């Protein structure tokens, strides 16, 4: 972790509360030194909350601190530095919301050549986060945590990967469960404490790929109990149907970046040179 910037009250200026986050409270605001609109967001444990729940709240917070310090790149959300009574984070703002809501809006589909653009600009977030030393794990790679700068395929920047806790970044393997079982690796969600790497990004990505290539959510067109589910992702291959007009190229990304195996996952480097030429 590199070093934080620390910002006073009197260097933002309140706007209004645009959303309700996992530890707290988030802001609409402005930088008073440059007129930059911002993101504020708080950590509030209310004694409310549990003993395990507040220490969770806690960490999650100072994780998302601790990656996004050495962080930098056009396709990753900026953190402008802290404040504070209360603890808070000041973010870029990202003015035209997330992935996910965009993607629900099915009387408007998202033009061929600006999907494009936001699938090459996610992996070379991703491709940064790859390349670190040592490599970031996000472990929460979905399109509600994908913030989309413009839709105009003509931005510098459309898309921006958000929301780093439960993030890792080790020498050593990571472990533990992950929630959401249909953006996530097989060797993440078996209920069990196995070790995975930065691959399992990779595959987290290629459902990434499969919503904005069908505008879908991934394993929609399923229906199975949770064991079940769980059972058919991992021993039995269960994936989401490409649509048989999908481009071939595009098409062997995706099945290459979802493999069983995560070693069979590509690089990113292969990944972002795929893509570019769709
Ligand atoms: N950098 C940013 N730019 C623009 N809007 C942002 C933003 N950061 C947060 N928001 C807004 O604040 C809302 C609060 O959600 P947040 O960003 O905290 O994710 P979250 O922690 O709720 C994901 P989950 O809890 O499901 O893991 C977001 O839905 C978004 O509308
Ligand atoms: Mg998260």
């Amino acid at each position: 972790k590199s070093r934080l910037p620390t910002l006073a009250d009197n260097e933002i200026e309140y706007e209004k509360q645009i959303g309700k986050g996992g530890f707290g409270l988030v802001h609409k605001g402005r930088l008073v030194k440059d007129k930059s609109v911002v993101a504020i967001k708080s950590l509030i444990l209310g004694d409310s909350e549990g003993e395990t729940e507040m220490i969770e709240k806690f960490q999650e917070f100072q994780r998302e601190v601790f990656i996004m310090s050495n962080l930098n790149h056009p396709n990753i959300v900026k953190l402008y530095g802290l404040m504070h009574n209360p603890p808070r984070m000041v973010m870029e703002f990202v003015p035209c919301g997330d992935l996910y809501h965009r993607l629900l809006d099915k009387a408007h589909p998202i033009k061929w050549s600006v999907k494009l653009r936001l699938m090459l600009d996610i992996a070379l977030g991703i491709e940064y986060m790859q390349n670190q030393n040592p490599p970031i794990v996000h472990r929460d790679l979905r399109s509600p945590n994908i913030f989309l700068q413009s839709l105009d395929e003509n931005a510098p920047v459309c898309a921006k990967v958000a929301d780093f806790s439960l993030s890792q970044q080790s020498v050593h393997s990571v472990s533990g469960l992950l929630g959401n079982f249909q953006w996530m690796a097989p060797e993440t969600i078996g209920a069990e404490e196995e070790s995975y790497t930065e691959k399992a990004d990779t595959y987290s990505f290629a459902m990434i790929l499969y919503t904005i290539l069908t505008g879908e959510g991934p394993f929609d067109e399923y229906s199975y109990g949770k064991i079940k589910f769980i059972n058919m992702i991992r021993e039995e291959g269960l994936r989401p149907t490409i649509p048989e007009d999908c481009p071939p190229r595009l098409r062997n990304v995706i099945e290459l970046c979802w493999s069983g195996d995560p070693k069979k996952r590509p690089h990113f480097s292969y990944i972002v040179k795929e893509l570019s030429e769709l």
